[PDB]
RNA sequence: AAAGGUCAUUCGCAAGAGUGGCCUUUAU
RNA sequence: AAAGGUCAUUCGCAAGAGUGGCCUUUAU
């Protein structure tokens, strides 16, 4: 690994490393090596959920566990440890195999996302629990500064489904009517049909799912609760 | 607190509170009081999942993430977890409403699984992470010494339905034939028709998916698979 | 958090290493 | 790990606090 981009990382990150070896493996996806993160990434992931847990807890003495199970959610989703990833630009350090190199894995948000958990366990074995926890708090201050527990942290289709059910109304459906693209590169649109309203709400992304969040997001808005 | 109860309580985890209040709230159900150990419980299962995690990364240096994540979910998971609440005789310390107290309350495995995640955030308050790592790994030392990765961590179901994927066999189907009891207690049959079965075997059990499980068992045996 | 299947797809003569969509199963 | 709905059910005049089965949703 090149040793100009991995002293840059380590700036930004806060953090020097006494064993150089445990970066270079936290840094590696299968596609490049044998020698890869997917272990450290299990360690990480379970680092990152007692850190951020305990963080909530004394941060929220008052809320209860489903409000900081919910907000534990959005802190440790794939999607937020991208937004961290890209935030250190950890693209730029990642050891890719050709293949991914010439498919934008540097890109790719499930890389991105699994080696901010990898970079989490090499630290924690390079140093301590007391050491990683404290690099983990560093790099969330601003999202917990800024998070608030309540139904803000409930996803558009659990929002619309407990509108629903509360008021013994039926569930809604999600139907996909349209797949655009190849099928490893697809945008789904999705209508849902909501009880009282005259037509279906639309939605697009991804995978079925990201558009069915989309949908759900329109039903709230059209219904008048949001 | 009674000090008869909490003395015998300490003296089994191994470890003795300095905030009493901490211990008392840790072993305070919800049916007891407001103010309980809900929010102890999430605390202490991220820790719990983080030691543990921690144990298997360092005793199993060869295993890849599936094998540690299927050991750790046999070492956590809410059966182990009622396990070691028996053998610290937790039922007697359990501080209980009067609706539990006269419907065995004491005996209920999810209660009994919660209250040492409870414990388990309780100790972690009174002292600190190195201290609560220290007491769950004694805890765990035989389970920990006698654990072994492969497919014997796979649970009944998801063995069968692999042998029949692997070889683009039918997916079992698992038929509810009776349901004996009450709404709140309840004996499920389940009958699983396999290919390369003559007859449905048969599981029994107090929810549907044990049944499943029971019958999967079954299933795997009679196919000689195992 | 992991597993398996499937459709597609990046690198590769291949061997083989990945990625995306969908489904099923298990634990938290 | 949590949420909601439902069918039962323990305590309680009730208010209210629980527990089990089933379903749906979300995150790991
Ligand atoms: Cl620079
Ligand atoms: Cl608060
Ligand atoms: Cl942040
Ligand atoms: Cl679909
Ligand atoms: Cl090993
Ligand atoms: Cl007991
Ligand atoms: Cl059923
Ligand atoms: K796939
Ligand atoms: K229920
Ligand atoms: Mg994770
Ligand atoms: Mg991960
Ligand atoms: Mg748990
Ligand atoms: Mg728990
Ligand atoms: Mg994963
Ligand atoms: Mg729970």
């Amino acid at each position: 690994m090149n040793p100009i981009v991995i002293n840059r990382l380590q700036r930004k990150l806060g953090y020097t490393f006494n064993h150089q070896e445990l970066l270079q493996q936290a840094l590696t996806h299968r596609s490049a090596s044998s020698k890869h993160n997917a272990r450290l990434e299990f360690l990480g992931d379970s680092i990152l959920s007692y850190v951020i847990a305990n963080a909530l807890y004394h941060r929220f003495p008052r809320v209860d566990a489903g409000d900081m199970s919910r907000m534990r959610a959005t802190l440790v989703r794939g999607n937020t440890l991208a937004e961290l990833a890209r935030e250190f630009e950890l693209g730029e350090c990642l050891r890719l195999g050709p293949g991914e190199l010439k498919s934008g894995g540097f890109r790719r948000e499930s890389i991105l996302a699994d080696t901010v958990e990898a970079l989490i366990g090499g630290v924690f074995l390079d140093s301590d629990i007391q050491t990683v926890e404290k690099l983990i708090l560093n790099w969330y201050q601003t999202r917990l500064d800024e998070i608030s527990p309540g139904d803000k942290q409930k996803d558009p289709k659990t929002r619309l489904q407990e509108y629903l059910a509360g008021r013994h109304l039926p569930l809604p459906t999600y139907l996909v009517v349209q797949v655009r693209g190849e099928a490893h590169d697809q945008e789904f649109t999705i209508h849902c049909q909501v009880s009282g309203l005259s037509e279906p709400v639309v939605g697009t992304g991804s995978s079925r799912r990201k558009a069915e969040q989309a949908a759900a997001e329109q039903a709230l808005k059209k219904l008048e609760l949001e």
